[PDB]
């Protein structure tokens, strides 16, 4: 389906420096169009997003295209085989389809025939200017096998670190993902975030989906109940016993590589 997405900024923790890079990047554009003549800036067209699995890629891809009121066309990397002019087919829907932002999920699998699948991406990407308003975003998990020709400027412009949350980020996250629901004040977000180092912003949603499952099923055996002879919340012990089932997804030998790649780009 092509639609213009409903995940805004409010919507993801944390990343308060990418989400104001990603804006200028966005809104230098449309609201000072009259300094993009006067030095003759070329805009931007892609950016690389990289780094553990489930921390807000897809999330940051989609609310850029909610800010800019923008079609959002989602690829994900395996399903490109069978067939090069798949990817002119996806270019030209995508064409069709501005103003619109064009996601490359899960292009870590192309890096391993495919050889030029990849080139029939790349040479699609310079034969589409600026002014066709089609905004590329691409996201891997595998910094080590990413083929920088994809990097040279006309491409994916800007390389983003898009890392696993620290404290912050993690109340941040837990409580964007509760900004609708009813808590009970007795829920300490904090002191939950001290308990969850190296969780990521999947595993965070997780334990907030058990505690809201386990307050529904509650709230429907009680009030089956008191039939036979007032909005229920998730009180702490809904989040107590959603722990059971809680324990970091990504290893520590691979937040050491994420780690490393990243400080040696500064
Ligand atoms: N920064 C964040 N804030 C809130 N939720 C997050 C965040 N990062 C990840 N999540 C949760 O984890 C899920 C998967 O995130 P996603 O963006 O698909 O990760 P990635 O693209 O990095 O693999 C999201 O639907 C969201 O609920
Ligand atoms: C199928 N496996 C998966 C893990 N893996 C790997 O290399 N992960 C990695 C993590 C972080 C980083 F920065 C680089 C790589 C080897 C192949
Ligand atoms: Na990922």
């Amino acid at each position: 389906v092509v639609e213009v997405p409903q995940v805004t900024w409010e919507d993801i923790g944390g990343l308060e420096d990418v989400k104001r890079e990603l804006q200028e990047l966005v809104q230098y554009p449309v609201e000072h169009p009259d300094k993009f003549l006067k030095f003759g800036m070329t805009p931007s067209k892609g950016v690389l997003f990289y780094g553990p699995p489930g921390c807000g890629k897809t999330l940051l891809a989609k609310a850029i295209a909610n800010e800019c009121q923008a079609n959002f066309i989602s690829i994900k990397g395996p399903e490109l085989l069978t067939s090069e002019a798949n990817v002119r087919e996806i270019f030209d829907k995508a064409r069709q389809a501005a103003p619109c932002v064009l996601f490359f999920d899960e292009l870590d699998s192309i890096a391993k025939a495919a050889d030029r699948v990849i080139n029939q991406i790349l040479t699609e990407m310079d034969g589409m200017s600026t002014k066709k308003n089609v905004f590329i975003i691409g996201a891997t998990n595998r910094p080590d096998i990413i083929d920088p020709a994809i990097l040279r400027p006309g491409r994916l412009d800007q390389l983003i670190y898009i890392p696993l949350p620290d404290e912050k980020s993690r109340v941040a996250i837990l409580k964007a993902n509760l900004r609708k629901s009813p808590v009970a004040k007795d829920v300490d977000l904090e002191f939950l975030a001290k308990m969850t180092n190296g969780f990521s912003g999947a595993d965070l949603t997780e334990i907030c989906q058990r505690a809201c499952k386990l307050a529904i099923r509650e709230s429907i055996e009680s009030e089956i109940r008191r039939e036979r002879e007032p909005v229920p919340e998730i009180r702490r012990d809904h989040f107590e016993e959603a722990m059971r089932f809680a324990r970091r997804s990504v290893s520590d030998n691979d937040i050491r590589k994420y780690e490393m790649f990243a400080q040696t780009l500064q």
